[PDB]
């Protein structure tokens, strides 16, 4: 087959159905652009920025240099520096929305509570802020500071990086001038700086870069996901059920799909109302049951339990489509990227209500727009029940021919910070010192998409992913290409028999699988802690330890955005596919060969998944030498 | 030689040195861009935002969708957007370094004073400020108000929309949902919303657009033109020299250019002190003098005089590349776009020294780098004339010949909403009545760059601009277009004889020119002031006013936010050349066509003058004849 599907049987079980429909799809749309792609924009040097243009860097025909005079190296990384901003946008406006959800909480107009007490106080502790009061005061407290983090400007100091970063990177951050404003700033700065005839130097351009990364994990991720964790609990392991299979074509299915997991919460706690459910059984369904998809799922699937109403996750963002061909989703509530804008057609044919929950989302054929607002979700997520059940009765039930893949796969989600350090006991020792005897080599953060431009849906991932744990590296997982690994196999104890010798040995001591699910990509933060920790504890740099970050089926600028920071960060960052770089050779050079002598870190390339893993162990055991281990 | 130059000779005479000594230059640059044009980018119909990319759309091949199933109306929309996130960020930078100033202003940390205390005050009272205190307290509230319009979310009302927008206006707005969030957030979810698989609707990213429009206006360019005229007067009609024959080599000259003024006011300020003038007399020249370019030199001419030390304004961004080319320029201080990006070589043949006033500016070849802060303004404009005077002592003075062109031309700068009033006796009912009786058919706004795309530099606008006024329209302008037409004699008193039969008699009559000096493409929020009068003292909506705006050689979306700004105000918006849309049928007939049953304005095109001219006036003859006049 020339046409790249998926490594999954159920996705290449449901586009079969697509194309026999005769439907539109990521796979096949793939194809006609392959008769006309653009070399120049593959490598970064062709630039849309203004009316002179467009234009393209083509030395031979004497077009060495854009109209206003940028160079091939200045060009590709304003235009990376731009699609950044769109990353850390994401990230900002998902922050903003857990804070304002925190206060809204606190203050009791929404179907949410304080639920993780300890680490409201903690943090609060942690920031110098005001714990007299009540829990509510607290909250307030903590969800104005975090805002003010978000707004800070570029001359006010953080107190966000200064807890939660590692002692041996912050004067590595301070000489090379990388300390951030809040992202909001920040982000608009670097806008700004990709104007026309403003910022054209590309050393500057991707120092800009670095401090949006930093700037988005420690002023928005950090305090997002530890919010998100105050209101929902912090996750510790358990098992969950993912593959298309979890679905029920006789109950009514409501799906949430997205990054911010609110609405999704608010939809398990209406659907557990017995009024719910008595409402799906008059209109002819077994029951009422709400499904996680992508990011949104990941955050509860790490904080809820499976039971008889939550079902489990999906899939990544290249399992939409296919999961409407199922013929079994009665509604799919959208909150955030990714929500590809074709699928109207799609739940035309297969009987599917499409609402949206964000100002953020649109696109052709929508049914419904409920924007979020935390003083209103209760009410959004009843009017989601109410149009499902509509939708089932008159839409789906007695019309739709369901076609539902077998495959389920069982995965321990809900890994975190908290979670690994009570598997060892109460201290990150145990884990340093299986390191330093070399049972685990490594360690890599798996922070990642999908997409189709390397290959099918998740072969990269997935088969990287076998090939680092054969070689005895541990992965911490987030991101769709955390969806891919537990819908593989790779996060269930079955797992351990495709680990090396060493981490096999530890994992069934631990009893932890070889490949930990830590979420989404908004936890790059959060894996950030327990890579700060390691580092805290050997009193080493983040840029001597033996680990390693791969986003290797990256999509979008989320991903991106993790993997500057990871840089700035000082680790060696494997990213693929190549982004939109190469034909810049002084900006390649500078990302590649000479950020170790800057920040530490550099890029690593390449798709093919023995090699990528291959050099992430040469790093690794040069990283080891140099400890002594 | 057939390259497109200019229509000023002095740029023509110039541009000949560049091409004898074998320099880059744009003009060159251009032509072989021309060799390898893509037309999916002049079209709107190509993407680079994912990974999956680049995509193109070509019906003809079966690239009907990008392969996430964008459509071509979707992809031309999203990325318009996202290049307006620049230009709505430089605005939003600018205002917030303006309120910056006023604060450490009034707290005595600047050179600078409050200037306008009656503008302080009014506005204070318009914004139901406190106004207890010394007027030192008021700049201080006044200036922590118009931060917390910057940062007002989206669902908080904003206080400057209210008091600056008129009734109908404000009615429309409200109806079709379009009352923005402060312009950070905006610019935030805008730049959010273009992440692939967000917004992928062309009429929600359009709607988006007009949302960042207003926000730009309201929520930065009014506040931030206020402020400076706090801080620095507001301007009258007086006499300016303009053109690049101002220069004089027995002088040492430091020229600013840029946006924002802030450094180019105090370095006419520190050039006043007798000492620094002892200074350049002692290095051999016969004195110092500064000069401004391009927006921020604009900014200076409207609120300064002409003396000894301030010479005037050089012209617009096409002309930084020849001023270098004089061999009479000693420091080139540069602030924000444009900074044209390959400057360095030519500052090293032509013996002028390259510095830069602002983090955002940065490309190579930059000798000196002098971030802007308030509390450091003094020393960085002492700084400056230092190395302007070693640079005349060491690089040009005895080694580097001189070629300043025998072009000036007089121009009347100075124009603002109090000038119209004062020129008029106190109201502005003259005004009002001669249009109403036919002499002034209408009148446009005419806020624009230059570019090379559709002509010789400034070719389009100077002769749209004569054909508008041969047809009775007044023309307030801004912009790059605005020193265009400064530099060719249409805002001098002469130009009253090149207007028709109408307008020729008022303005002789007024003793004004029929193209009035309004400043920059940021005064488009203060020329909306002049437009909501007008609407107001016929008790009109603006859509029923007789007036257009024109962006008739726009370059970058500063231009262009100003334009969705325009369209959201309800006008007939030229814009040339074409931006990127043309090949998305179903956002040009939205934009073109459907626009004035939604908000009232609509987009024109093209770039043949008398055309332009023609259809605007028909429009204006259109709307005169809905209002019986
Ligand atoms: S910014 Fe420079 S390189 Fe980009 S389109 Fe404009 S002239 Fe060309
Ligand atoms: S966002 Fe869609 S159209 Fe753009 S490059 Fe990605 S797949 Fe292609
Ligand atoms: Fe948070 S990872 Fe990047 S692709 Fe869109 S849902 Fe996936
Ligand atoms: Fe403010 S107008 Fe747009 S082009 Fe750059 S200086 Fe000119
Ligand atoms: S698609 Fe236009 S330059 Fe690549």
């Amino acid at each position: 087959m020339a046409t790249k599907t998926s490594i999954h049987p159920s996705v290449n079980e449901l586009y079969q159905r697509l194309a026999e429909d005769q439907l539109s799809n990521c796979f096949d749309r793939f194809d006609p652009q392959e008769k006309i792609r653009c070399n120049y924009c593959e490598l970064g040097v062709s630039c849309q920025l203004c009316s002179n243009g467009p234009c393209r860097i083509n030395e031979k025909v004497g077009a060495t240099l854009g109209v206003c005079g940028i160079n091939a190296d200045g060009m590709a990384m304003r235009y990376m520096l731009l699609r950044n901003v769109m990353g850390t946008s994401t990230y900002t406006y998902h922050a903003y929305e857990a804070y304002k959800t925190l206060k809204m909480t606190a203050l009791g107009n929404t179907p949410f509570t304080i639920t993780d007490k300890d680490k409201l106080y903690q943090m609060a502790k942690d920031l110098e802020l005001n714990t007299e009061g009540k829990p509510e005061d607290v909250a307030v407290r903590l969800s104005d500071f975090l805002i003010w983090e978000l707004y800070r400007d570029y001359d006010e100091p953080g107190k966000m990086i200064e807890v939660y970063a590692p002692l041996k990177r912050k004067e590595v951050w301070r000489k090379l001038g990388i300390y951030p404003a809040g992202p909001l700033h920040e982000l608009k700065d670097a806008a700004a700086s990709c104007l026309t005839n403003v910022d054209g130097d590309y050393v500057s351009l991707a120092t800009k870069g670095l401090r949006l990364g930093l700037s988005c994990i420690y002023g928005a991720q950090i305090g997002l996901e530890l919010v998100q964790d105050i209101l929902f609990g912090t996750g510790m392991p358990h098992e969950m059920d993912v593959d298309l299979g979890i679905f029920d074509a006789d109950y009514i299915n409501i799906v949430f799909n997205g990054h911010e997991p609110f609405v999704g919460v608010a939809l398990i706690l209406a659907a557990k109302e017995a009024v719910n459910q008595d409402k799906a059984k008059a209109a002819g369904a077994k029951s009422l049951r709400i499904y996680g998809s992508i990011e949104s799922g990941q955050e509860v699937v790490q904080r809820f339990q499976k039971d008889e109403v939550f079902r489990g996750l999906t899939g990544n963002w290249l399992t939409i489509e296919p999961m409407l061909a199922t013929g079994a989703v009665d509604v799919l509530a959208m909150d955030m990227n990714c929500s590809p804008p074709n699928l109207g057609p799609l739940a035309e044919k297969y009987g599917a209500t499409l609402v949206s929950v964000s100002r953020l989302v649109r696109f052709p054929g929508i049914h419904h727009f409920l924007d979020y607002k935390p003083s209103e979700v209760r009410e959004i997520a009843q009017k989601i029940i109410d149009i499902a059940v509509d939708s089932f009765k008159n839409k789906r039930h007695g019309k739709i021919t369901p076609k539902i893949p077998a495959n389920i796969q069982k995965a321990i989600t809900g890994f975190t910070p908290e979670a690994i350090l009570k598997a060892l006991g109460g201290s990150i020792n145990p884990l340093i010192e299986v390191i330093k005897a070399g049972k685990i080599k490594g360690a890599v953060g798996l922070i990642n998409c999908t997409t189709l431009k390397n290959g099918p849906q998740d072969y990269v991932t997935v088969n990287l992913a076998k090939e680092l744990i054969k070689r005895d590296i541990l992965i911490l997982s987030g991101g769709c290409g955390n969806h891919a690994l537990e819908v593989a196999g790779l996060c269930n104890l079955d797992a351990i028999n495709l680990a090396g010798p060493g981490l096999s040995e530890v994992c069934r001591n631990l009893n932890i699988p070889p490949v930990l699910s830590f979420g989404t990509c908004t936890d790059t933060g959060r894996i950030s802690l327990v890579v700060t920790a390691l580092a805290n504890a050997l009193n080493v740099d983040t840029a001597d330890l033996p680990v390693a970050v791969t986003a290797p089926m990256y999509m979008e600028q989320k991903a991106t955005i993790d993997a500057l920071f990871a840089l700035a960060y000082g680790l060696y960052t494997h990213v693929a596919p190549d982004p939109p770089v190469m034909g810049a050779p002084n900006l390649v050079k500078l990302l590649t060969r000479d950020l170790p002598s800057i920040t530490g870190g550099r890029i690593a390339v390449g798709s093919d998944p023995v090699k990528v893993a291959d050099d992430i162990l040469a790093h690794i055991n040069d990283r080891r030498a140099k400890l002594g281990i």
